[PDB]
DNA sequence: GCTGATGCGCCGACGGATCC
DNA sequence: GGATCCGTCGACCGCATCAGC
């Protein structure tokens, strides 16, 4: 079934407007992505920060239309030493540091109010080859994201490669061995939201909307039918829950096979 | 400099078996 | 014997290097 993500909600439930909006995107390539005009998108979506994985692209490389984002001028980017993630925003954080205490998959920026993390988490790999990296990585992220010094909440987002729950992809069944939605992975993701402790933005507001997804494989025209995962999350602290706004996937927003997630927060 | 082949990371479709 | 379950197989893209002109 296709899906058509809700009007966005721009108030908090006990009616405080938002003031943050977040968009995170996985973007397949940043050069092709801009090429794909994935920058005149951002731009309609106006976002305060934007945060970006698979970036596939070193920081000489970057192209010129990226330092042309008044809105998005304080720019950091890390790559492995493929992958490669960025974070732009309109303010400068108070704060910037890489990595999970050069992989290129984290970048931690420490803001007014709250900490905001994005990662692109390892995938397991096809046939499983990767999974016992997964799940050592997932520990380490774990033991690092609780054992951030700062008392202030903590917003993590972008392409954690875990679709959590069955609902959380359209094959459920057929993929239970596949990298994504393996009870590794899910198992991973539950203890993320136990251990530090977080909520899943997208699902504390909607819990029981099905076919709600951020990934479509390139094959088989999956796109078109709608049969994708949810892999890309806004998770909260629970003192954020009532600055939570709404949590959105732009599905028609295309140039990856990925689309953009974003997060209205009040604070 | 530029192209194209190649390598690498990144599952839905389909065919067959089992179940009531 | 339709529904379900399970294992098999071909394949979209972006970016790298390499070979050749």
């Amino acid at each position: 079934a296709l899906y058509e993500d809700p009007p966005d909600q721009k108030t908090s439930p006990s009616g405080k407007p938002a003031t943050l909006k977040i968009c995170s995107w996985n973007v397949d390539g940043l050069r092709a992505w801009i090429k794909k005009k994935g920058l005149d998108w951002v731009k309609e979506e106006a976002p305060d920060i934007l945060c970006l994985q698979e970036t596939k692209c070193s920081e000489n490389k970057l192209p010129a239309e990226l330092q042309e984002l008044p809105g998005l001028s304080h720019q950091y980017w890390s790559a492995p030493s493929y992958s490669g993630v960025g974070l732009l925003s309109r303010q400068a954080p108070l704060k910037v540091s890489y990595g999970i205490g050069q992989e290129g998959r984290v970048i931690v920026a420490e803001f007014d109010s709250f900490v905001l993390v994005t990662a692109y988490v390892p995938n397991a790999g096809r046939g499983l080859v990767r999974l016992e990296y997964r799940q050592r990585w997932d520990e380490a992220f774990r033991k690092f994201l609780k054992g951030l010094a700062s008392r202030k909440p903590l917003v993590l987002c972008g392409d954690l490669n875990v679709a959590h729950e069955e609902i959380d992809l359209r094959n459920p069944k057929g993929n239970k061995k596949n990298a994504g939605f393996t009870p590794q992975e899910r198992q991973g993701f539950g203890e993320l939201l136990q251990a530090v402790p977080l909520a899943d933005s997208f699902r504390h507001l909607y819990p029981n909307t099905p076919y709600a997804y951020t990934f479509w494989t390139y094959m088989m025209n999956a796109r078109s039918k709608n049969v994708g995962w949810r892999l890309d999350y806004f998770l909260l602290s629970h003192s954020l829950l009532p600055a939570l706004c709404d949590s959105k996937i732009r599905s028609k927003a295309l140039g990856s096979d990925h689309c953009p997630i974003t997060l209205y927060l009040a604070l």
